[PDB]
C-alpha cells in the first residue's frame, strides 16, 4: 500500500503512526510538532504503511536502529544500518 | 535521585535514554539530533531519573500520554495530563 504522509525538517519524515515521524537521516519524533500532520492520516481512507523491514511487534525499521508501530518506538539492531 | 540532563528546544526537555529526549511542551525525541546531548549522561558517575510516574516495563512519563524507559517510548493513556 501507499507510504504514510510525509513529515518533518524539509519533508524528510514519514509518518509511522498517528504521532510518530521518521527519518533515516532525523531519527524518530514522537509527540512533536514534526508529527502533527500524522494525525490527519486518521482522516484519510485509504491504508498507508511505512518503512521496509518488519520488527518487533506490529513495527517495522523506521530509522537507524529504531523500530516503530503505530504507538511506539524501540531501539531494535535488526535496525541498524 | 538526580533529574538527567536538559536536552532540545530551549534547553526545556530533559534527558531519559542516551538518545531520547523529552518534555511536557516538546514531545519525545528518538535518535534525532535533539537528543545527540543525551549521550553525555552516559558517562556520569551518578544515577540520573526523568519524569515521576511510572509506567508499563520500566519506563516514566515523558510527555502528555507518553511513557518511556532508555530504550524507547509508547503511548500510555496511564500518561496522559
Ligand atoms: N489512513 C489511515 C486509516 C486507515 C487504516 C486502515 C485502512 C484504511 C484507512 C491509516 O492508514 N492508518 C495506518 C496507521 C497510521 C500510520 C501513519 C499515521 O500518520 C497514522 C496512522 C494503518 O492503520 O495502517
Ligand atoms: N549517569 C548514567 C550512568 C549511571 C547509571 C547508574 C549509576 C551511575 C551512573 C545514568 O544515570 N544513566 C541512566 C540512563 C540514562 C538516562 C539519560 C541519558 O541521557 C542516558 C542514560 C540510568 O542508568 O539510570
Amino acid at each position: 500500500v501507499r507510504t504514510c504522509l510525509p513529515c518533518g525538517p524539509g519533508g524528510k519524515g514519514r509518518c509511522f503512526g498517528p504521532s510518530i515521524c521518521c527519518g533515516d537521516e532525523l531519527g524518530c519524533f514522537v509527540g512533536t510538532a514534526e508529527a502533527l500532520r500524522c494525525q490527519e492520516e486518521n482522516y484519510l481512507p485509504s491504508p498507508c504503511q511505512s518503512g521496509q523491514k518488519p520488527c518487533g511487534s506490529g513495527g517495522r525499521c523506521a530509522a537507524a536502529g529504531i523500530c516503530c508501530s503505530p504507538d511506539g518506538c524501540h531501539e531494535d539492531p535488526a535496525c541498524d544500518p
